[PDB]
């Protein structure tokens, strides 16, 4: 049945922030794994995330997604691989329980309440295609069927069924970012969404605003491919959708082939290249909603993909206009978009850039885990400097300008230019228009735009700084810095645009 259009809505306002526990804040220092997959103190836990809500609200996020928390239990005799292992969480044990080099159920209960406290949405991670040789099984009495990866469907469905619908239940969580998704088929998908919607609806909790809300039931698919594998095996057909959201993996590459340039290297790409990757939207079905991310737990940090491909490091002001320019483009992009922790403040691995791969994970530098850096969080775990100070500030102002502006969130989007030099997208929501332009370029340049080119009856003010730019005979002419973005309101639209 159909994405249920109340959740279509809501998800478009999504700003998330996506914490990887073992490698976040260790605020506990009593419990954690002590090993792991990366170069942090891999004893990140529950209360290391609780002690960070405020940070992360005050960031102008919305919601967090954990990775997973549930309970992978060590079997004898195991080596040290599984022992790292089990501190991903992506190998699990228990479903229904917390590992304890986390926490506990009643830390985990008590984190889910203070976020919706606080005015933040929380998403579980959820691994419905795979697990541990040792899972135990449900409190109904229900175990997965057949290999531990991949499980076999249908038969393995009513477990996981069960599975998602439970931490909605018990923690009124507000959905489940799904692991690997493709391991488990678009018909089983539309049937766990529906016990996720039924259970979703079936229990309240009190939201910051003082009202009775049902959690979301947002689901977001990981599935690392380009579009059409993504509709094949997420979105489901037009009219019969299996999921409703996916994260936007091809538009990621785009902006980082952009900004920076990507895991294998392809990089300094332009506008143009940007806008052939929000063009591709067109391959999804009308019910699709992508959820942009840069990075993730698996994807190297964007800064040292600058180091990587000799772009640039953070001794250079460049380094952090190349992230602002990055975010602005996340900023500016309708639908769901999801913050890696850690890109706020220009984060990167020191000492590290270019890609490990003999030994790599012993040491905590594959590509698909050196991310998993020990997180920066200002006034806890560490007091940020001048530069980290000013890209924060600029992200938080990107996500109350979002908030304020349905024009980015949920949108029209009609590019106006997209050469090697600049980017300018004009974004329309009911009666909220504006330009939004980034420079791909590290020169300097004077764009010309013709008021008549994006339907503008007057000015345009920057609505981050309040300078105006007006027009001579019909023509705007507006500086960019190298890759310097502006949110220009279209303060006079035209009748017609
Ligand atoms: O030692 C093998 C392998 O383990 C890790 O890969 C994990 C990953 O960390 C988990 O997050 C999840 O994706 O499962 C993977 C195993 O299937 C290391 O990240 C990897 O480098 C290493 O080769
Ligand atoms: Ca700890
Ligand atoms: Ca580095």
């Amino acid at each position: 049945h159909m994405c249920d259009s109340a959740l279509t809505a809501q998800a478009n306002d999504l700003r998330i922030y996506q914490v990887m526990v073992e490698s976040f804040v260790n605020g506990d220092d009593a419990i954690g794994h002590g090993t792991g997959y990366g170069t942090s103190h891999h004893k990140g836990d529950l209360q290391g995330i609780i002690d960070s809500l405020d940070y992360i609200e005050s960031l102008g996020m919305n919601a967090i997604w954990l990775t997973p928390i549930f309970d992978s239990i060590p079997v004898e005799g195991q080596d040290h691989w599984a022992d790292r292992l089990d501190a991903t969480g992506y190998f699990t044990s228990n479903y229904f329980a917390v590992d304890p080099r986390f926490g506990t159920m009643e830390q985990a209960k008590e984190l889910v309440e203070k976020a919706h406290e606080k005015g933040l949405y929380v998403f579980f991670d959820g691994v419905f295609g795979h697990h541990k040789d040792n899972v135990v099984p449900s409190p109904e009495g229900r175990l997965p069927v057949g290999e531990n990866n991949p499980v076999s469907y249908p038969e393995s469905l009513a477990f996981y069924q069960e599975v998602a619908t439970f931490w909605i239940e018990e923690l009124k969580i507000d959905g489940w970012r799904l692991d690997q998704a493709y391991q488990v088929p678009t018909e089983a998908w539309t049937a766990i969404r529906a016990s996720v919607d039924e259970a979703s609806k079936s229990v309240t909790y009190v939201n910051s605003k003082g009202e009775a809300v049902n959690p979301l039931g947002y689901m977001v698919a990981e599935i690392w491919n380009n579009e059409n594998y993504i509709k094949e095996t997420g979105y489901g057909a037009e009219g019969e959708p299996a999921l409703c959201s996916a994260f936007d993996f091809p538009v990621r590459y785009r902006v980082v082939e952009t900004f920076a340039a990507n895991e294998n290297g392809i990089g300094n790409k332009g506008g143009k290249w940007l806008d052939e990757g929000m063009n591709l939207h067109r391959l999804y079905p009308s019910h699709a909603q992508p959820n942009l991310m840069l990075g993730n737990h698996d994807l190297v940090r964007f800064g040292d993909l600058l180091q990587r491909g000799n772009i640039a490091s953070p001794e250079q002001a460049e380094y952090w206009e190349r992230h602002k320019a990055a975010l602005s483009f996340q900023a500016a992009y309708s639908g769901p978009i999801t913050l890696y922790y850690g890109e706020e403040i220009g984060d990167e691995l020191e000492g590290y850039a270019q890609k490990v791969e003999q030994d790599c994970a012993v040491q905590g530098l594959c590509d698909d885990h050196v991310a998993r850096t020990s997180a920066n969080i200002d006034g806890l775990t560490v007091n940020l400097n001048e530069k980290q100070r000013d890209l924060k500030q600029y992200v938080s102002q990107l996500m109350t300008l979002r908030a304020a502006h349905p024009a980015l969130s949920r949108g029209e989007r009609t590019n106006i230019v997209a050469n090697e030099t600049v980017y300018i997208d004009h974004k329309q929501a009911d009666d909220d228009a504006l330009i939004y332009m980034v420079s791909t370029t590290a020169d300097q340049d004077t764009v010309e735009l013709k008021a008549s080119d994006i339907a503008s009856d007057g000015q345009l003010v920057d609505l981050l700084t309040g300078k105006v730019h007006s027009a001579i005979n019909g023509e705007y002419q507006i500086s960019l810095a190298p890759f310097e973005a502006k949110f220009l309101l279209i303060e006079t639209p035209s009748a017609s645009g």
